[PDB]
C-alpha cells in the first residue's frame, strides 16, 4: 500500500543496530573499487569478543582466489592453498571485522549519516518484507566503514529495513558511481558465532 514514512524507520533501524553482537553477512563488491581486492565474502560475524568465520573470493596478483577465513583472538587466518591454514597476523593491520558493527564507526553510524532519506518501494530480503530506502551517506562514515572508498562528498546509498517486527538493516548499498558499488546482506541477528 503507502509507503512508511524512511526518517523513523531509519532511526529505528540505527538503534537496533547499535544493539546487534552478532550477524551472517554478505558482502559484494559490484564493478571495481580501487584498493578493494574483494569480489565476495559470506561469513558469521560476532562481538565482545570478536570472532569470525566464513568465506572470500578475493584478487590477488590478479588471480581471484576462493579461500575460507577465520579471526579469532585478533589473528587473521585463511586458507589461500586448501585445507591449509596461514597465519597473516593482527585482523586489523588489514580489517577489524568487528568494525562493520561498531556502534560509532559501523553500520550504526552509517545509518545515523544517512541524509535525505526517502521510502522509495518494497522488497523481499531473505524472506522478509524491508522497505527500500534511498539517501545520502556522509563522506566520513562511509571512509571509517569502508577505507578504500576515499570519498569526499556524500555517497548515494540504498538501504533495506525490516518492515514489521525489529526494524533492523537488511541490506545497505553504497554506489562510488560508474557501475562500481559495495553491498551488504545482513541476516541472523543475534546468532551464535563459534569459529
Ligand atoms: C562481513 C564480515 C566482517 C568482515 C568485513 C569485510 C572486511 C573484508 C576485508 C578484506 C580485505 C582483504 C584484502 C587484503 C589485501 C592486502 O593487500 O591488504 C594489505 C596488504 O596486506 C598484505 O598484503 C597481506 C598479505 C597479502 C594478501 C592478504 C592475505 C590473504 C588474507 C585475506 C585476503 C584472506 C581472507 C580475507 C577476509 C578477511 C575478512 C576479515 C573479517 C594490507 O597491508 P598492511 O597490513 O601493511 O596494511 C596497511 C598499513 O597500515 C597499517 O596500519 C598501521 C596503523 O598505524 C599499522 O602501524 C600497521 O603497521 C600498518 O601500517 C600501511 O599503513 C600501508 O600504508 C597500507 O598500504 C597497508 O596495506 C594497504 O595496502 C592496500 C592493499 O589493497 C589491496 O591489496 C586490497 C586491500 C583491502 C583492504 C580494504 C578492507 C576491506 C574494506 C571493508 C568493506 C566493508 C563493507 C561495509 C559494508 C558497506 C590498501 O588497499 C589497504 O589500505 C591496505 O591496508
Amino acid at each position: 500500500g503507502p509507503l512508511p514514512d524512511a526518517k523513523p524507520l531509519v532511526e529505528e533501524a540505527t538503534a537496533q543496530t547499535k544493539a546487534l553482537k552478532s550477524a551472517h553477512m554478505v558482502l559484494t563488491v559490484n564493478g571495481k573499487i580501487p584498493g578493494l581486492s574483494l569480489k565476495t565474502l559470506s561469513g558469521d560475524l560476532t562481538t565482545n569478543p570478536t570472532a569470525a568465520t566464513g568465506n572470500v573470493k578475493l584478487t590477488l596478483g590478479g588471480s581471484d582466489i576462493d579461500a575460507d577465513f577465520v579471526v579469532f583472538d585478533g589473528i587473521l587466518y585463511a586458507t589461500l592453498t586448501p585445507n591449509q591454514w596461514s597465519d597473516f597476523g593482527p585482523a586489523a593491520d588489514i580489517y577489524d571485522p568487528a568494525q562493520v558493527l561498531n556502534p560509532d564507526t559501523g553500520l550504526a553510524n552509517v545509518l545515523a549519516n544517512f541524509a535525505d532519506a526517502k521510502a522509495e518501494g518494497r522488497d523481499t530480503i531473505n524472506g522478509q518484507n524491508t522497505i527500500r530506502i534511498s539517501g545520502k551517506v556522509s563522506a566520513q562514515a562511509v571512509n571509517q566503514i569502508a577505507p578504500p572508498f576515499n570519498a569526499t562528498q556524500p555517497v548515494p546509498a540504498t538501504v533495506w529495513i525490516q518492515e514489521t517486527g525489529d526494524h533492523q538493516l537488511a541490506q545497505a548499498q553504497l554506489d562510488r558511481g560508474s557501475g562500481n558499488s559495495v553491498q551488504m546482506t545482513l541476516s541472523k541477528w543475534g546468532e551464535k558465532v563459534q569459529v
